[PDB]
């Protein structure tokens, strides 16, 4: 009987208010590039010369002369003749015997002229003879012309000739005309015999004649010899000594003997001149055609054994009466200025040289004039050469040749001529010595020539015109050679050599094979006599004999003949072109040896055949210590000074091997155009060059004084003051694998080369050939002066030239500081070729560019290793390497200094390749740079690093040129130590094309400044978030707050990271995955930030956060892990936020999803979604603030977890809207939310102010799990809560002591769903579950809401402490005892709706602790089970009544007391039975 009631237990109050981060900036970018132009320069090469080998041969004596028998005593023209000339009656068949047997027919002193018709034959039959012989016919100008046959067949015979005579006078010297077309032949056998020494024509004589004796002789016919060692025209000065017959027999005795010597000043000096006027033939070999022999006398076969013992030969200067006469021999001076006085050597005819190893036309004795007009044919008559006939038996040696002409000459000099000067005193000289004089000059000064001397196509290394010695033996006499008297003692030798000189008239058209064209093999021996008999003086004397004086054409019409060789002899001086007429090969002009010749004229390749060399200097071959003693008159190939040609190409300056060098030291020198001086070989050759140059701008081509294949040991040293003016080239190299030892630098020879524009340095092919890379560190090497110093610049010029798979290596640190504009930068590689940079260069700059690749024909990988220190220094746009389908690689150090400045660069589908340390101390500058290739970092010794804002790293664009994937590796440490606030970034991706890019880092990133990130990408036009995507199987760390890590356009993420791998970030402000245009991420891996000491309030980060072009979400297997403490996972503006994967909170007062001016989304579900680990913070949370222009909320549909047995301080659901700002936030649940942590709150809401609350509105369409005791479904301070759960959604309330509604002071409770309390019934009493909790405020029950109660003891509302409810909710509970819906605590108690419950004893007011109720008849209680009443009063001194109460059920009443007693007086219906209103529990 004694009822009684529980009473509830005291709600929580929770507050928890987290951090309120910020989004990060992204920092601004982009900075342009130019690219260079390099200089179009040009190319030239030489090759080497094979075997200019030069024989000589030697010339041989011709003395052939016959006895002059005088007349014959059978035919004798006085007694047989009648002195009439020639009798023209004569027997056909005469048989002429040798000069012994006097059967000649001889004609003497006429004074009728007579001749031979042409029908007539004549042989000879024995040797030493003359067929006829007319003789001592002065005639003053006899002229006939000759036509009868004359055959020659034995040795020593004579095909006819006219003598002169010993009658004249001084004043008139004789003229003469004589014609001859008859047939003359000398054959080559006679049976079986050999046939040699067969003459033509010529003059001999052994007594003296006169001095003024003038003879000229007209060639008519045909003249054949096939005899070797023939003679076609002899000439021969008379003995001085005139040597006398065995008089008083005198010519009667035969043989003729030499009785008698009659030296004397007029004598021995007679004067002869020959003319060929027809076809000169030579078959026979070694002969001789037109000579001047030496004047030996004669041979010892006129020297008897008693005048063998005082044979005095002209072998020393010889003086009779006072005479002068220089040793050797002379022919007199003539006076009388004419040319039909003019006694020498002269022609216009032809001569046909055939025989092997002959002469053209030879000079043995000095005369007054030798000038040539005719056709000097050798070589051009195809003969099958045979022994006897042109040859002669070997004799153990060179064999000759059968079918080609070989060792043959043409002009032959061994003495020079001495004409009259006209200081010179004449010759003209009387019996008493009385002499006459010359006024003038008549004659050239050396040998001349002014016609077509021509070797033929058979000629083999033939001479055309040969300057040698003649080495004639001397008696005893007085010797003196570049110092004193001999006395004796040395060798006598007539020291003889003589000179030439040749006429544009005389074309040198030299032909055949190798043919030696003017070979000065003399020993320039220029001798001289003293002041007494017998003296002799000789030096190497460049003025008066033993020259080379060139002035005429010499046509090369063969190929690879020689011209002015030189293998001894010292000087000479060259001023007539050597040119070869056709597309001949390798024709070299000069192969010099010896003292400085001096090019007074051209020598060049007039053609557009080349390869043909210039000149050949080496060694000296035939006189000692290779006399290379060169400061004369160097002018060659050259544009002035002398020398105003430079045609042709392939021309050469210095050729040489072994003991050679260059000694230029005085006067002047011009360097050639499109010509290279110095080229040699082989491995020991040497180069001195300290003469300061003189230089004109190159040509066309390149100029340069040095090249060489790499083989040369020249050398540089100060002296030499060196210069180069517009498009001229330093140093020039088509072959560098031996070029490195080329140039030797020793320190203090700095030179001095200023150059003008459009130059470089290093010009390098290597043809492609380069089997050795040129370690060319000297030039200008740091270490030490042994640099080379060329400085002065224009603007347009560069250093190496890198073509055809060439390499080589920049020398330390060159810079041209001499303009940044176009066509100036350090090295450009072409072709594909490969450079190397050595560690510790220092290519510093301030130029446009520094180092150029580009792709030509492949052959090699296009790629250059950086080692050593690139800086550039331009102040606009410096770039230090660029590449071009070529492959960029490093290992060194790469800064900058100026603005704008660019590092390396790489383009047109190749890859870059990092290895070195790279840091950006300058500003506005990008360290490496990609466009439509690839790249790499290779190893984390390729370390990226910013120093300044203002400057980003590695920088990649694509376009649609090429539509395949490229890639952005990194394997090394990006560490950037930078400064400022943002304005650096270290990866950047860029593309315009329709492809997609790779981008992958698994190295290491680290920022140090604030307000930057490394990754960040431009993929903004229409595609999704795979195509520049980048995926993380690296590092990303920081060191700096404010900025960001993770950012890009239009990319998906993994974090492939575990270790030191993934991203870390342990500073404020900056955020792990900043968004734009729609990126997702995969979260499996790191994102421990350990941030914030996670539970100090020092620091607050975000995991991801997004922007409006964007929906951040996170992988099905992400997991999003909180290792920090006032941070977040999920941020979101504007955009959109969805998750799939795990997010846990494992330290303090951070949010998984949190959501600024933007909507949430939870899609992540079984077993997906949010899972809160740490407490006194909530899983999502959302607010907007009065700033706040975006209408959003926040949605569930997916799980969000937070459980705990002992854990508290938290809640489920979280928004705040600031104070004054109507903005409309508001949040939806319709997934599922577990509260199974204490004391929390499923939905949470705070507010500032009492303003109107119909901007925040509090929804639950899903399920709350409320199993855990003593925790609160929902509350709100003045805000509005709609309980829109129905069934399983909503409001599950399933926990002991636990809570339902609760509000503030001025609550909106609002039912619109259902709401049930736990089913399960009390394990203990009073542990009822509660669903309306109040506390000083006001509550609205509300009809829309069904309010069902299952827990025993368990209640619907509560209130405490003044608190005033108010019910207009429906109130139901069954199955279940008591269960009162009200029970109230010290409060106001008002009730309205009328309340309905079920159970035994069910009651639906309950009031304690001094309570009182108004008593309202409205809020009236139905009744449905019996035993139940309506009101409960316990200990309440305040109760008021005032209504009746209507009884329907049986055993229900209606007022109960409780342990008190108070009486009143009222009366109520008791109709039906055991239905009273009234019982009482006491007696």
């Amino acid at each position: 009987i004694a009822i009684t009631a529980p009473s509830a237990p005291v709600p929580p109050t929770i507050n928890v208010v987290p951090a309120s981060p910020s989004t990060p900036s992204a920092p601004t970018i982009n900075i342009g590039i130019q690219p260079p132009s390099i200089t179009p320069l040009s190319i030239t090469t030489p090759d080497s010369v094979d075997a200019p080998n030069v024989v000589s041969p030697q010339i041989k004596p011709v003395d052939f002369t016959v006895d002059p028998g005088g007349d014959s005593n059978v035919y004798s023209s006085e007694k047989h003749n009648s002195h009439q000339g020639w009798k023209a009656t004569w027997d056909k068949t005469i048989n002429v015997t040798e000069l012994t047997n006097r059967n000649y027919v001889s004609l003497t002193r006429d004074v009728v002229d007579s001749t031979i018709p042409d029908d007539q034959v004549i042989n000879v039959t024995k040797p030493n003879n003359r067929a006829m012989v007319v003789d001592e016919v002065r005639k003053n100008g006899i002229k006939v012309d000759f036509k009868g046959t004359i055959n020659l067949q034995r040795s020593q015979n004579v095909g006819i000739d006219l003598q002169g005579t010993h009658q004249g006078s001084i004043s008139t010297p004789l003229i003469a005309n004589i014609y001859n077309s008859g047939k003359i032949i000398g054959n080559a056998k006679y049976g079986s015999t050999a046939n040699k020494e067969q003459i033509a024509f010529g003059f001999n004589n052994a007594d003296g004649s006169n001095n003024t004796t003038m003879t000229n002789m007209v060639n008519k016919g045909e003249i054949t010899l096939n005899a070797p060692s023939s003679a076609g025209i002899q000439l021969k000065p008379e003995d001085p000594h005139d040597w006398q017959p065995g008089a008083p027999n005198y010519w009667n005795a035969a043989p003729l003997q030499i009785g008698n010597k009659t030296p004397n000043k007029i004598k021995g000096r007679v004067l002869m001149k020959a003319d060929n006027q027809k076809d000169i033939n030579l078959n026979g070999s070694g002969s001789f055609g037109m000579v001047t022999v030496f004047n030996e006398g004669v041979p010892k076969r006129l020297f008897a054994p008693s005048y063998v013992a005082n044979y005095e030969n002209l072998r020393s200067e010889r003086t009779y009466d006072g005479e002068r006469v220089l040793p050797g021999g002379e022919i007199g001076r003539s006076a009388l200025s004419d040319s039909k006085y003019t006694s020498g050597v002269y022609n216009t005819g032809n001569i046909n040289i055939n025989g092997d190893s002959s002469i053209g036309v030879g000079l043995l004795q000095e005369i007054q004039e030798v000038k040539l007009a005719g056709n000097i044919n050798i070589g051009t008559k195809a003969v099958a050469q045979e022994t006897d006939i042109s040859n002669l038996p070997n004799a153990g040696s060179k064999t000759y040749d059968k079918n080609k002409v070989e060792e043959a000459v043409g002009v032959f000099a061994g003495v020079p001529t001495m004409p009259v000067k006209p200081g010179e005193k004449d010759t003209l000289i009387n019996s008493s010595g009385a002499r006459n004089t010359a006024t003038s000059l008549v004659g050239t000064e050396t040998v001349e020539i002014n016609g077509n001397i021509s070797l033929g196509e058979h000629a083999t290394q033939s001479i055309g015109a040969l300057v040698g010695d003649t080495e004639i033996d001397l008696n005893k006499g007085q010797l003196t050679e570049n110092g004193v008297n001999k006395g004796s003692n040395v060798d006598r030798k007539l020291k003889r050599s003589g000179d030439i000189t040749a006429k544009s008239n005389s074309v040198i058209n030299v032909g055949g094979k190798k043919n030696y064209g003017f070979v000065v093999s003399n020993s320039a021996h220029s001798s001289k006599f003293g002041t007494t008999v017998d003296s002799l003086e000789y030096n190497v004397d460049k003025t008066h004999h033993g020259k080379g004086i060139n002035e005429g054409i010499i046509n090369i019409i063969g190929d690879e003949s020689v011209g002015f060789a030189m293998i001894k002899g010292g000087n000479s001086k060259s001023s007539g072109t050597i040119s070869v007429k056709d597309n001949a090969e390798n024709s070299i002009g000069f192969y010099g040896k010896e003292d400085s010749f001096t090019n007074s004229g051209t020598i060049e390749v007039t053609s557009a055949k080349k390869k043909n060399k210039a000149v050949v200097l080496d060694g000296t071959n035939a006189s000692n210590k290779i006399n290379f003693t060169n400061t004369g008159n160097i002018y060659v190939n050259t544009s002035d000074n002398n020398n105003t040609n430079l045609d042709g190409n392939g021309n050469i300056g210095i050729y040489a091997q072994g003991n050679y060098k260059v000694e230029h030291n005085s006067g002047i020198v011009k360097a050639g155009k499109d010509v290279i001086a110095f080229y040699v070989k082989d491995s020991t050759g040497e180069v001195n060059i300290n003469a300061p140059i003189e230089l004109a701008n190159s040509s066309k081509g390149t100029t340069i004084g040095i090249y060489s294949d790499g083989n040369a040991k020249v050398k540089f040293g100060t002296g030499s003051k060196l210069k180069i003016g517009e498009k001229a080239v330093g140093l020039y190299s088509a072959d560098p694998t031996k070029f490195n030892n080329t140039f030797k630098i020793e320190s203090g020879k700095t030179l001095d080369v200023e150059l003008g524009k459009n130059s470089t340095f290093g010009l390098l092919n290597g043809n492609n050939t380069v089997t050795n890379s040129p370690l060319l560190s000297k030039y200008l090497n740091n270490n030490t002066s042994d640099k080379i110093n060329i400085v002065s610049f224009g603007e347009g010029a560069s250093l190496f030239y890198a073509t055809s798979k060439a390499k080589a290596i920049l020398d330390e640190d060159y810079k041209v500081t001499n303009g940044d504009a176009i066509s100036t930068a350090v090295l450009v590689a072409n072709n594909g070729a490969n450079v190397e940079i050595a560690s510790g260069k220092k290519l510093e700059t301030n130029t446009n560019a520094g180092l150029i690749a580009i792709n030509g024909t492949v052959g090699f990988t296009s790629v250059a290793k950086n080692n050593g220190t690139l800086i550039s220094t331009r102040i606009d746009k410096g770039i230090g390497i660029y590449t071009s389908a070529a492959n960029g690689e490093n290992s060194g150090t790469i800064t900058m200094q100026n603005k704008n400045a660019v590092g390396i660069l790489g383009s047109k589908d190749s890859n870059l390749k990092n290895t070195g340390k790279i840091e950006l101390e300058a500003v506005s500058s990008a360290g490496v740079y990609a466009e439509d290739s690839n790249m790499i970092n290779s190893g984390t010794t390729s370390e990226i690093i910013v120093n300044k804002e203002t400057s980003v790293g590695i920088y990649a664009k694509e376009t649609s040129i090429s539509s395949v994937s490229k890639n952005v590796k990194n394997e090394g440490k990006i560490e950037i130590k930078a400064d400022g606030d943002g304005k650096s970034a270290g990866i950047y991706s860029k593309k315009e094309g329709g492809a997609k890019l790779t981008i992958e880092n698994t190295g290491n990133i680290e920022v140090a400044q604030k307000a930057s990130a490394g990754i960040y990408a431009k993929n903004e036009s229409t595609q999704a978030n795979t195509q520049s995507e980048v995926t993380n199987s690296g590092l990303v760390k920081m060191s700096a707050e404010n900025s960001i890590g993770i950012m890009g356009e239009k990319s998906k993420i993994t974090n492939t990271g575990t270790g030191t791998k993934g991203i870390e970030i342990v500073e404020k402000k900056s955020a792990g995955i900043l968004v734009t245009n729609e990126s997702a991420v995969i979260n499996s891996g790191r994102i421990s930030l350990s941030n914030s000491s996670i539970s100090a309030s020092s620091d607050g980060l975000v995991g991801i956060s997004v922007d409006g072009s964007s929906t951040g979400e996170n992988d099905a297997s992400g997991e999003i892990k909180v290792d920090a403490a006032y941070s977040t996972g999920m941020l979101s503006s504007g955009g959109g936020i969805t998750n799939a994967g795990k997010i846990a909170l494992e330290k303090k007062e951070s949010v998984g999803m949190y959501a600024t001016n933007a909507n949430v989304t939870n899609s992540g579900a079984t077993p997906k979604g949010i899972f809160i680990k740490d407490e006194k913070s909530v899983g999502i949370y959302s607010k907007i603030n009065s700033s706040s222009i975006a209408n959003k909320t926040v949605t569930n549909s997916g799980t969000i977890d937070i459980a705990g047995t002992s854990k508290t301080g938290s809640a489920g659901i979280y928004s705040i809207i600031e104070s004054g700002a109507t903005k409309k936030l508001s949040v939806v649940n319709n997934g599922n939310i577990t509260i199974n942590q204490k004391k929390s709150v499923g939905i949470y809401a705070k507010n500032e102010s009492s303003h109107a609350n119909t901007e925040s509105d509090v929804t639950n369409s899903g399920k709350i799990e409320v199993k855990n005791e003593g925790s609160a479904g929902v509350l709100a301070e003045k805000y509005k809560v709609t309980n829109t759960g129905s069934g399983t959604n909503g409001i599950i309330v399933s926990a002991k002591k636990s809570a339902g509604i609760i509000g503030k002071l001025g609550s909106e409770i609002i039912n619109s769903g259902i709401i049930k309390t736990e089913i399960a019934t009390p394990t203990v009493a009073t542990d009822g579950v509660v669903g309306i909790s109040l506390n000083n405020s006001k509550a609205t029950n509300t009809s829309g809401g069904v309010i069902t109660l299952d827990t025993d003891y368990s209640t619907g509302m509560y209130g405490e402490a003044n608190s005033q409810l108010t019910n207009e909710g429906n109130i139901t509970g069954t199955n279940k005892e008591y269960i009162v819906g009200m029970a109230g605590d010290s409060s106001t108690v008002t009730n309205k709706n009328i309340i309905t419950l079920n159970g035994k004893k069910a009651t639906g007011i309950f009031g304690k602790n001094s309570s009182t109720l108004l008593n309202e008849t409205t809020g009236k209680i139905t009744t449905k089970e019996e035993e139940s009443v309506g009101m409960y009063s316990s200990s309440s001194l305040k109760a008021t009544n005032k209504g009746t109460i209507i009884t329907e059920k049986k055993t229900s009443a209606g007022m109960l007391g409780d342990k008190a007693n108070i009486e009143n007086d009222s009366s109520i219906t008791t109709k039906e039975e055991m239905s009273a209103g009234m019982y009482v529990k006491n007696g």
